[PDB]
């Protein structure tokens, strides 16, 4: 029998597949949905955002959000060996030390903390600042620093914010993710670098001891007493059940408590409405959900040609404070520099090379939204409400956003790239930058949350991120997190899985 | 002060000039020897070589050489705005990989590798395949494929190749080049497209920022330090001295180290030898000159009248190994379908209409040959030696080229065409062989590598396209090359001066 399932080989799953099948007394089976990475285009850089909406793609759609001009939004996965991380802008922010502090808040454990975290970054890090104490050395994950590659729009934007007192940053990553910096990048000799390419090797997958299952999809986790028992997985051609110890999930922050839900352990209400049998009530399963936003956007008229890059297109977020350009600490909103001119689908596209986007967000909104099974099938969609801009606070810091995007876009170190503001022009009111906001909000595509761990009764997994109602079922992806970190998630959810791969070598047998 | 000078307004010259003068902040001076196109037959596709030995064209001669039968060679360049686009057969072929793959172990940069050099192609070209994610889709130069107009001579071939084993390509272009196909066509509703066609169009000429200077002829680069401050330029009625911050020569493979070592810039004996004063001895101008030959011809006598061709009379190249009609990879040799009785001077004329000649080569000469001026003034002639078939390398590909030739052209496929076989006839020997290829090998007209790029320390210009030994001098056109591409090496040219001109956008000030 295998020790361990792992469901999905996404982000968390990849690392997880790996770092466990190290211990060769213990036998891992990896179960991805996906099949095995066959688009040579998602190994290109620049052709990010041209490969959603292919093959690979969950794209879920949510529900219309009231706070967005009653927009419906369209997310991303993955669905392949790899998970998001084939999807993604490849973009590496560990986040913020204060993010990871209300981690510990939440869990009453030290070890969600960024001194904690510290050795665990560094583990996953192949940083050219290695040896610093703070990035990692010779690490699966390479880590790359942009310097001659930037585009000269996005010097420019970064002499902008510098010019406005924003301090020089090398990557976001030392603990200071305040000022101003090109973008870190899972690049390697021009390649970008999945989780998949990182940690499932050749030798990797070589082992004995682990099997990894592609094309299968968990359909329900089956239960005997305080245990999970087995797995029914559905294949290409029919069901199976799969027996285990121990299964950790890591399907993702939607796809992981649709899981649960298909299996009966979720919020009996919701169970109910699905159709689906309630075995455990587990009220905060599928809520909680957070994601981050980015304004799309303070477009700006080009007064020369707009290259297509040479990297990955949103080459420099700005994080800082929302009052200040020269206060430090965990940032409050972001100014992103888009070399390429990125709008919402409420405004009419520029013609390419025409034009660029200042991207505009808030990096910890207070909205809370939820996911829900709408019945008991795979192919039954489901109910995703983030609940943007639900909240006076994200509204209002939004509004500082938006400031602080169109101080940075009319400076004169910009002047030479800077034709004209096309959006939003210049409203009157607090009224009226709302509307533009909303309608121009679209996803940053950092989903998570939905399975929180937490200290308290009804959190979902505990600070061990065991499902606290049973004894052999794990979740790890960024579906535990507590709380959003400032920037783009990944690294996040990589130190997750990591911990979690830790602490399962530290105790078992 | 013009910001930008280039010399030569041919392939790579007019696309400079077009996406340079982009930037409305840097002032673009184009220097062209030709004059401004008049002549009505260039526009006329299958008038492409009844415009070489006219006003326009350069005519070089080589010196006799011993690897073909002791005869010399005459090279045909186009002096007009345009260069060798005005003149050309107007085939458009990419090249293979691999061909690139060797810039990049002579260069020691990824950027000239195929992966990197794909969007770049896609910005060159307006492709009916756009959207492949291969071919390019509304670039400047259109591609077309020829279907209906492909003549039945052409037809016959293709299914004689296909009968062996090639297998049928649409163009050579998708990064597949072994196979069977008729060429693609710089061709747009029926005329052809010149490079200045394609970017020096009405509105580019408008522009403010550039100037064209025609009939106008660079002599020397005046040096000052480790930079060129000026140029002499000589024109109609007397000469005259141009400033500038950054020169880019694009006078191609023959005329770009002409005018290095009429500067001064060059190998030391042979500057001395002319009677040009040495400022920096670089051994490599003007040496590793490359050209593909075309053994002309295989000839056939027709069964029935051949018309004179409703495309460009050249119109179906088959790329193949030397050993096999079924093995991939990149050429090796090339055996091309001929709609018009071609053969070099070695054979009398065949009455038109009554033959047509299967022409054969190969793909990567390992002879390497030279150029040098005979003196200091423009008018002194440049000696040219090519080292045609001196390598027994190249002599055996040769041989294995035209075997290929005569099996295709004795295919029953052809059966409806073919007469007879006209040329060679059945050589006996190797030694016959040699001879009959000696005495019909001739130009296929494409000569460069003159300027080699390389990371070696007497490499030319380095992978950005400097000159080494100087500070503000690129060279940008057929010269640069490492290495001939397997056919046609228009896009390749192409394609360098469009990674210079993005290179350029990306650093400067
Ligand atoms: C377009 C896009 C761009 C992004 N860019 C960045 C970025 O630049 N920087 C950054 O830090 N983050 C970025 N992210 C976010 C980051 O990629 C994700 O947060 C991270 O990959 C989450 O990892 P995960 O393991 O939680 O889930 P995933 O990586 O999504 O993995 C979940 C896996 O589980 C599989 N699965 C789901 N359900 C089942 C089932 N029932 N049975 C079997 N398998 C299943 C899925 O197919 C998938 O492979 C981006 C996300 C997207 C969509
Ligand atoms: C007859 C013929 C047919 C061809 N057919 C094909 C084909 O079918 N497919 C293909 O891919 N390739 C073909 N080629 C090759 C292709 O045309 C050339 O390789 C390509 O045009 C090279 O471009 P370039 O910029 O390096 O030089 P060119 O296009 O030759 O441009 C050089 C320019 O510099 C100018 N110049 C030179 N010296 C000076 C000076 N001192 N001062 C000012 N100006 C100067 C010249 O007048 C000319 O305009 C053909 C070539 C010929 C001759």
């Amino acid at each position: 029998n295998c020790d361990i399932v792992i469901v999905g080989g996404g982000s968390a799953g990849s690392l997880l597949a790996a770092r466990l099948s190290e211990d060769p007394d213990s036998r891992v089976l990896l179960i991805e949905a996906g099949e095995e990475p066959t688009d040579p285009d998602i190994w290109n850089p620049a052709a990010w955002p041209a490969l959603q909406g292919r093959s690979y793609d969950w794209d879920y759609r949510t529900e219309a959000q009231a706070g967005t001009a009653g927009r419906a939004h369209h997310w991303a996965r993955g669905r392949l060996i790899g998970g998001s991380s084939c999807l993604h802008a490849m973009g590496y922010m560990r986040g913020h030390p204060s993010d990871f502090q209300a981690w510990v808040d939440a869990s009453g454990d030290r070890r969600w903390g960024w001194d904690e975290l510290l050795p665990v970054f560094q583990a996953i890090e192949d940083h050219p600042l290695g040896g610093d104490g703070i990035h990692g050395k010779g690490g699966p994950l390479p880590i790359h620093l942009p310097a001659d590659e930037v585009s000269p729009l996005a010097r420019a934007f970064i002499e902008a914010g510098a010019s406005l007192g924003l301090p020089r940053l090398e990557g976001h990553n030392s603990g200071e993710m305040i000022g101003v910096t090109p973008n870190s990048l899972n690049i390697r000799d021009g390649r970008r670098v999945t989780a998949a390419d990182a940690w499932l090797t050749k030798a990797v997958r070589g082992r004995k001891n682990l099997t990894i299952l592609t094309g299968s999809r968990v359909r329900r986790l089956k239960l005997e007493g305080n245990q999970v028992r087995s797995l029914e997985v559905v294949g290409r051609q029919g069901s199976a059940e799969v027996f285990a110890d121990q299964i950790v999930l890591c399907a993702g922050a939607l796809e992981s408590p649709a899981l649960l839900m298909r299996s009966g352990i979720g919020p009996h209400d919701v169970l109910d409405a699905a159709g689906v049998g309630c075995l455990i009530d587990m009220p905060d399963i599928g809520r909680n959900l957070q994601d981050h936003l980015l304004g799309a956007g303070n477009l700006y008229a080009a007064r020369k040609p707009v290259p297509p890059s040479r990297l990955q297109h949103s080459e420099s977020m700005a994080y800082m404070r929302a009052d200040s350009f020269t206060a430090a600490g965990q940032p409050e909103i972001v100014v992103g520099c888009g070399v390429a001119p990125i709008v919402s689908e409420s405004f009419p596209a520029p013609a390419a090379g025409s034009a660029y986007s200042l991207l505009f967000g808030i990096t910890h909104p207070t909205s809370r939204g939820s996911v829900r099974i709408s019945g008991p099938e795979l192919g039954d969609r489901l109910i995703i409400d983030p609940a943007y801009l639900q909240t006076g606070r994200d509204r209002e810091r939004f509004r500082r956003a938006l400031e602080a995007s169109r101080t940075i876009g009319h400076r004169d170190e910009l002047a030479g790239w800077r034709e004209r503001e096309l959006l939003p022009g210049t409203p009157n009111s607090a009224a009226e930058m709302d509307d533009f906001i909303a309608r121009s909000v679209i996803t940053h595509h950092h989903p998570c949350g939905t399975c929180r761990m937490g200290k308290d009764p009804d959190a979902v997994v505990d600070a061990n991120l065991r499902l606290k109602a049973l004894d052999n079922l794990f979740v790890v992806d960024a579906s535990i997190m507590p709380n959003l970190t400032a920037g783009p998630i990944h690294a996040a959810v990589l130190a997750i899985a990591e911990t979690f791969a830790r602490q399962y070598h530290h105790h078992h047998h």
